[PDB]
């Protein structure tokens, strides 16, 4: 009960800043989320004992992927909690708890393959959930870790309450389809120019939610250049082997995913900055405007993967 966590001085003042990085040492990342949980939600909403378990299970059900892995989860947690700091008085204590949760189960199980290869693969998942294949068993598994004895860390909420936590769960991890994104951001910039967003309305809540969990899901581009350049080789080493997995399905995969188009990588990224990622910052900061150096921290690898392209490196 008066057990606080502790960061060093260097991780408790970077922790507050958009573009934090976890650093290497996968000991820390739980105590890094425990003490994000306390500073966002309270040192009270969770039973310490059930969280620490729950926590040491979800790392468990991770996968030794390139990308879509523990250190994603505690990143991706990591923007989220950033998020609510800067617009800690726009959102309810159940949303607070819930999202931080939701992200850290947001990729649960993940194998390195996207849903169109599930689906060309013919793969059970798809045949038990015909879109947002992935995402859906995310939050499948969410649950199953959930049911664990002793893992139930929304165990003092009440029969409602603890509907609505999930529930903000499973809308918050199904927006993590990319797929998802582009009629969501179109849907809010219109309510946001026409002046009709509102956010006592819940479908709106909803939509805004899944634009924060879109923009936590890609921060990878709002680091330090150092740190995502070095995270682009990552996502990469997946998008690669999923293109070897096409050719053997006797597929042609998408330059994209064709190791043999590596040279092709720094166009990919601006296309990918271009039709994506600015597009995601921009409308979010409209909507919260604290968010604001995320956007700036993406315009700015924007620009140097121009300056590669264009030879100066
Ligand atoms: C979903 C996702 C999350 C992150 C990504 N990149 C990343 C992450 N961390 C550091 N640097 C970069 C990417 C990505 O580059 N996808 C790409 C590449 C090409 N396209 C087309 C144009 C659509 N999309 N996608
Ligand atoms: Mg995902
Ligand atoms: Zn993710």
């Amino acid at each position: 009960g008066l057990m606080q966590f502790t960061l060093p001085v260097r991780l408790c003042k970077e922790i507050e800043l958009f573009h934090f990085d976890i650093g290497p040492f996968e000991n820390m990342w739980p105590g890094i989320f425990v003490y994000m949980v306390h500073r966002s939600c309270g040192t009270s909403c969770f039973e310490l004992e059930k969280l620490c378990r729950f926590i040491m299970s979800v790392k468990k059900n991770y996968r030794r992927v390139p990308y879509h892995n523990w250190k994603h989860a505690v990143t991706v947690a990591h923007c989220m909690y950033a998020i609510l700091q800067n617009n800690h008085t726009l959102f309810t204590d159940l949303e607070r708890k819930g999202l931080l949760i939701a992200c850290l189960c947001h990729d649960l199980d993940h194998r390195g393959f996207s849903n169109s290869y599930l689906q060309k693969f013919d793969h059970p998942l798809a045949a038990l959930y015909s879109t947002s294949t992935m995402e859906q068993h995310h939050f499948s598994q969410t649950v199953s870790i959930l049911q664990l004895e002793g893992h139930n860390i929304f165990s003092t909420l009440s029969s409602s309450e603890y509907e609505q936590v999930l529930e903000i769960i499973r809308k918050a991890i199904i927006a993590t389809d990319l797929a998802l994104y582009f009629g969501n951001r179109k849907q809010l910039e219109e309510m946001y120019q026409t002046g009709s967003l509102n956010l006592n309305n819940q479908s709106h809540r909803d939509r805004v939610i899944g634009l924060m969990m879109t923009a936590c899901d890609l921060c990878s581009v709002t680091k330090l250049w150092p740190v995502t350049k070095l995270t682009a080789n990552d996502i990469y080493a997946e998008f690669w082997a999923e293109g070897d997995e096409m050719k053997k399905l006797g597929i042609q995969p998408i330059p994209m995913m064709d190791r043999d188009k590596k040279d092709e990588v720094p166009q990919g990224q601006l296309g990918f900055y271009n039709a994506v990622a600015i597009p995601c910052y921009t409308t979010l900061t409209q909507i919260l405007p604290p968010t604001e150096p995320l956007l700036k921290a993406c315009r700015d690898n924007l620009s140097q993967w121009e300056k590669v392209i264009r030879g100066e490196e």
